[PDB]
């Protein structure tokens, strides 16, 4: 009598019921002292029920892990109502194409499976952490698209309807295809650097989820920030905890404006062991300070939360799936889509202190409707939700902001073209030619940004910022910037983009360009 789980409409359903996953990451084995790769395993049972009851008092309905559980471990999962979604530990550092181990990761696989497939609290399965891109070149991407498949088909036999998906990190392997996986996903940090410095947060995971498709949903499956002492580099780290109680929050808008329909905000608990020595709590490691809870000291096998879990909880009472923030309707008619937890009874949505919509809702979960608006030309809009409680007290306060018009009309347009348009072969330097058509009423602020990353591990590659002072007032304002190709450069993601205004609609206008140097790609690289 196990949960039927269906893709369609870029939803996961549970029994018919369209299913937002609110989850979050969860790392059991990671108390100070401890380190969950190298330490004699341990189910740490008494550990998981308080913070499984903790992640549930937070408001989550799913927990993702990047190492696969136990039975032990996974039946208390069960009996805890909260879903899985449930890593499996293939190391991304070992070469793909191994006989040895390939064998290795199926007789584990099949041996998690063999367990797991009773315990339907599992709703996907990720069965890989975070594959580096000079890494696949280097032991080939068929290795690393044969390795993928196996795995994937021996998922959907030895536990059938479950999804499987990967864990992949946005800024490194937005070439790669996912098309082979049953849902699309990515690891979405917003530092505005690279492509989120160009495109926007919002717009860059947008951007991927297009590229992609629209055909399958789309979740993440990590977001956050660091609340480090020091360490790091701009909002990679030394964070403090408003900063990183309300970057979650950002986060969490933008990554649903982007189409996600699951979210894995990273994550429950600082790891120390994460910056290389698990004893000692490293003032300049951001990778230790992720948790939104802490621990007080060495001997702290609990842990208190900071500000972000609260900012979090509160958040989560109802989430707002359409319209979307920085959106652009041409129709009085806006799909309206909300996801309520079950203490929402009424909303309520304003414009201008009037109200446009108020609907008492009598069940939680997914609900669909449509906002009836009378833009006036093109008009931005600020949308003001409220959720109410059962007593009619307001306990969530959201805006959306929308521009809209009854009628088409033009945006300014961001286009780019780049060289080597398609083969870094063909020479060892790049350009980058960008192209704005203005619109009038539409104000461009600040700099043009640019960015060349040429996906060297983590490391960004070039960027820079062009003033266009002397040339605001023509129709079409061009630049040209210049970059040099690494040799060791096998793909790149060329962009750029603008800040834009209209009345107190701000968005970004952008183009991007996927290139690769070889026909290294032709197996693992995104198939339009
Ligand atoms: O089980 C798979 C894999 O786990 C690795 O350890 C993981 C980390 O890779 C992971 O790192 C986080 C990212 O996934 C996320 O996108 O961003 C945050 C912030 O930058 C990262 O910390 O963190 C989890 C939880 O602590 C770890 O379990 C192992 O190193 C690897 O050997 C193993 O194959
Ligand atoms: O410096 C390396 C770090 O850079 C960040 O942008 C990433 O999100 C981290 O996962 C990575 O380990």
């Amino acid at each position: 009598s196990k949960t039927k789980i269906e893709l369609k409409d870029n939803w996961y359903h549970l029994d018919g019921e369209k299913y937002f996953i609110k989850a979050i990451g969860y790392e059991i084995g990671a108390r100070p002292g401890q380190a969950p790769y190298e330490d004699e395993r341990k189910d740490e049972l008494e550990l998981m029920k308080f913070d499984l009851e903790n992640i549930k008092e937070g408001g989550y309905n799913t927990i993702r892990t990047w190492s696969q559980y136990s039975e032990n471990q996974l039946k208390l999962v069960q009996e805890s109502g909260l879903k899985l979604i449930m890593g499996i530990d293939i190391k991304p550092e070992e070469d793909y194409g191994d006989p040895e181990f390939v064998k290795d990761s199926e007789i584990e696989l099949k041996r998690v499976l063999n367990y797991a497939k009773k315990y339907d609290c599992i709703i996907t399965y990720l069965v890989i952490n975070e594959p580096q891109t000079d890494h696949i070149h280097s032991v080939t991407g068929k290795a690393f698209v044969d390795l993928m498949n196996t795995l994937i088909n021996i998922i959907h036999k030895g536990h059938p309807g479950i999804p499987v998906t990967l864990s992949a990190n946005a800024m490194i392997s937005d070439y790669m295809d996912e098309s082979i996986f049953d849902v699309y996903a990515y690891n979405c940090y917003d530092h505005n650097e690279g492509q989120t410095a160009t495109m926007g947060f919002k717009d860059y995971i947008k951007g991927l989820n297009e590229l992609n498709g629209l055909d399958k949903p789309f979740i993440t499956t990590a977001f956050g920030y660091s609340v480090s002492p020091e360490g790091g580099n701009g909002q990679y780290g030394s964070n403090t905890l408003k900063q990183q109680s309300d970057g979650l929050i950002s986060n969490y808008r933008d990554l649903i404006d982007a189409g996600a329909v699951g979210m894995c905000p990273f994550y429950y608990a600082d790891g120390w062991w994460k910056g290389g020595e698990k004893s000692d709590h490293s003032l300049n490691q951001p990778e230790e300070w992720f948790g939104f809870w802490g621990y007080s000291d060495l001997n702290d096998k609990y842990g208190t939360p900071r500000p972000v879990w609260f900012a979090m909880r509160d958040y989560m009472k109802g989430l707002i799936i359409s319209p979307k923030n920085k959106s652009i309707h041409t129709n009085t008619k806006i799909p309206l889509e909300l996801y309520n937890d079950k203490d929402v009874k009424k909303v309520v949505v304003k414009f201008r202190d009037k109200v446009i919509y108020s609907k008492n809702i009598t069940s939680e979960g997914y609900m669909a409707d449509e906002l009836t608006i009378d833009p006036v030309g093109i008009e931005d809009m600020e949308l003001a939700f409220e959720f109410y409680d059962s007593d009619n007290k307001i306990i969530k306060n959201e805006s959306i902001n929308i521009l809209a018009s009854k009628t088409a009309f033009e945006l300014p347009e961001l286009t780019i073209e780049v060289t080597p348009e398609k083969d870094l072969n063909e020479g060892k330097i790049a350009s980058i030619k960008t192209k704005i058509e203005t619109s009038e009423n539409f104000t461009l602020l600040d700099d043009l940004k640019i960015s060349y990353n040429t996906h060297l591990g983590w490391a960004i590659g070039s960027q820079a910022s062009v003033s266009i002072s002397d040339q605001l007032d023509k129709k079409i304002i061009t630049s040209e910037n210049f970059f040099n190709i690494p040799d060791n450069c096998w793909v790149v993601n060329a962009s750029a983009g603008i800040s834009v205004r209209y009345g107190k609609f701000t968005f970004k206008i952008h183009d991007q360009k996927i290139i690769y140097r070889g026909d290294w790609a032709k197996e693992v690289g995104r198939k339009l």
